[PDB]
């Protein structure tokens, strides 16, 4: 209509255009108090009405980018608080926006999150749903000011469902805080794959996302022509632009232009679309984006004929290389959905790599014939890895295969500080145990999805601790060969080990009545620390030590008199552990 705030309002619904007006507002005010953003918000309510009821009111026929700017602008204290953001309110649009954009330093340290009893937060949540959600949302939006605002309200849903349950039984506590744990987990985990996906658009540009994002949509839409694939890549990539850049409401309008054309088009794109596109608007974005791989063509054609076998491949190569290329990604892709994006980007990278010699060469078919005798390791090799460390998961537990990881990567780099070995250990051993559930035609991209953002975390902690250039050599090298590189890993033979420290490895009564997570991770710990100690002994002698400790701690927690029995007993451990490692 006229006014686009009206149909916003009118096409999203009254509670959801309020908690969105607040996640943006939030976003940029990262200081404001709850209670002004509040005002904020009821007054753009007020005015949303105003715009509903006269189609042509004072300032109703304005754009979302001019309007939220303008109310940007009416804050008091601007310059007074966040600094350089004020000189962005003298600009005019659409400049005006794209300075806002730019002054949005996302890591203003903020008070820790304060999580207090789970009784007095169920009260809270009781006397008032309404504004418990609306002061959860504040309190993340302006700790995540680049979090996709929808994506924060599918996380709000979730929040109340917890708390509508939780508050309800009997343990409270043995309810909620998992519950609450859980969610916490996935939010930061929502958060590094954002920023990872848009490092890498940073980093390798338009194409290279373009090259996965038609690698991925083949597998999840394999029956879809490859003419609608490129058409939903190129969506994809403009509202992958938009969403890095920083610009919600672009990012936003293009998602739901994309999920409208996608729910048009079902029957030429998936049959798994029925449910996404039942939902509302702004539910069919989030649903689309998780949807169910479709099942393949059973007739479709042998993709070694037009690729190899064909003696016009070089000719069809020429005509257009990226789009040929494309296509190969398309055919390999949609046939192979238990493979991993990052292998058949290896393989179609191999495929570039093969034409762009054999073409220019004497006898071209004569020299890319053996082309898929290449792939055969490419595919075998994680595979391979898959299948070894999934039967490992099973003979040992899941804590037990993290101390399997534990002593496997403390060997590999000694040098890195033993907490990042042990929370990346423990998240691996976590992929093991949420990845070894399905048979192999899954197990790869169920890996692949974890590991990306498991070796994302290690290589942003390590660039903040600098220690060994082979992991910055992972970390800085082709995205598509980190998880091969850090594979590829050798044993430092280099190494020197750690002197014996008293402190480290003396243990009291404490640890008793702490967590199993708190147990675990103090006894993984001290694992880490001995074999940074003693990065020569065997598998053999290290699980001899562990039993040893285990069974130590499993003697006197809950014994009469721990105290002196884990002091007293605890030296002999040592000594007897300090008689067989040299
Ligand atoms: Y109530
Ligand atoms: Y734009």
């Amino acid at each position: 209509h006229k006014s686009e705030v009206a149909h916003r309002f009118k096409d999203l619904g009254e509670e959801n255009f309020k908690a969105l007006v607040l996640i943006a507002f939030a976003q940029y005010l990262q200081q404001c108090p709850f209670e002004d953003h509040v005002k904020l918000v009821n007054e753009v309510t007020e005015f949303a009405k105003t715009c509903v009821a006269d189609e042509s009111a004072e300032n109703c026929d304005k754009s979302l980018h001019t309007l939220f700017g303008d109310k940007l602008c009416t804050v008091a204290t601007l310059r007074e608080t966040y600094g350089e953001m004020a000189d962005c309110c003298a600009k005019q649009e659409p400049e005006r926006n794209e300075c806002f954009l730019q002054h949005k330093d996302d890591n203003p340290n903020l008070p820790r999150l304060v999580r207090p009893e789970v009784d007095v937060m169920c009260t809270a949540f009781h006397d008032n749903e309404e504004t418990f959600l609306k002061k959860y949302l504040y309190e993340i939006a302006r700790r995540h000011p680049y979090f996709y605002a929808p994506e924060l309200l599918f996380f709000a849903k979730r929040y109340k469902a917890a708390f509508t349950e939780c508050c309800q039984a009997a343990d409270k506590a043995a309810c909620l805080l998992p519950k609450l744990d859980e969610l916490r987990d996935e939010g930061k985990a929502s958060s590094a794959k954002q920023r990872l996906k848009c490092a890498s658009l940073q980093k390798f540009g338009e194409r290279a996302f373009k090259a996965w994002a038609v690698a991925r949509l083949s597998q999840r839409f394999p029956k879809a022509e490859f003419a609608e694939v490129s058409k939903l890549v190129t969506d994809l990539t403009k509202v992958h632009t938009e969403c890095c850049h920083g610009d919600l409401l672009e990012c936003a309008d293009d998602r739901a232009d994309l999920a409208k054309y996608i729910c048009e088009n079902q029957d030429s794109i998936s049959s798994k679309l029925k449910e996404c596109c039942e939902k509302p608007l702004l539910e069919k974005s989030h649903c689309i984006a998780e949807v169910e791989n479709d099942e393949m063509p059973a007739d479709l054609p042998s993709l070694a004929a037009d690729f190899v076998e064909s003696k016009d491949v070089c000719k069809n190569y020429a005509e257009a290389k990226d789009v040929f290329l494309g296509m190969f990604l398309y055919e390999y892709a949609r046939r192979h959905p238990d493979y991993s994006v990052v292998l058949l980007l290896r393989l179609a990278k191999t495929y570039e790599t093969t034409l762009e010699k054999c073409c220019a060469a004497a006898d071209p078919h004569e020299c890319y014939a053996k082309v898929f005798d290449e792939f055969k390791p490419l595919v075998e090799e994680p595979q391979n890895l898959i299948k070894q460390n999934c039967e490992l998961f099973e003979q040992l537990g899941e804590y037990k295969f993290q101390n399997a990881l534990l002593v496997r990567y403390t060997k590999k780099v000694p040098q890195v500080s033993t907490p990042t070995l042990v929370e990346v250990s423990r998240n691996l051993g976590k992929v093991g145990s949420k990845c070894c559930k399905h048979p192999e035609a899954k197990r790869m991209p169920c890996a692949e999805d974890y590991l990306s953002v498991v070796l994302n975390q290690l290589c942003v902690l390590h660039e903040k601790t600098p220690v060994s250039d082979r992991v910055t050599k992972c970390c800085t090298e082709s995205l598509v060969n980190r998880r091969p590189c850090f594979s590829a890993l050798e044993v430092d033979e280099t190494y020197v080990p750690k002197e014996f420290n008293a402190e480290t490895f003396t243990f009291h009564a404490d640890i008793c009545t702490l967590s199993e997570k708190e147990e675990q991770i103090k006894k993984q710990t001290a694992l880490v620390e001995l074999v940074k100690h003693k990065p020569k002994a065997t598998k053999e002698q290290l699980k001899a030590v562990m039993d040893d400790f285990a069974a130590f701690v499993e003697k006197c927690c809950k014994a009469d008199d721990k105290e002196t029995c884990f002091a007293e007993e605890g030296k002999k451990l040592v000594a007897a552990s300090q008689a067989a490692l040299g």
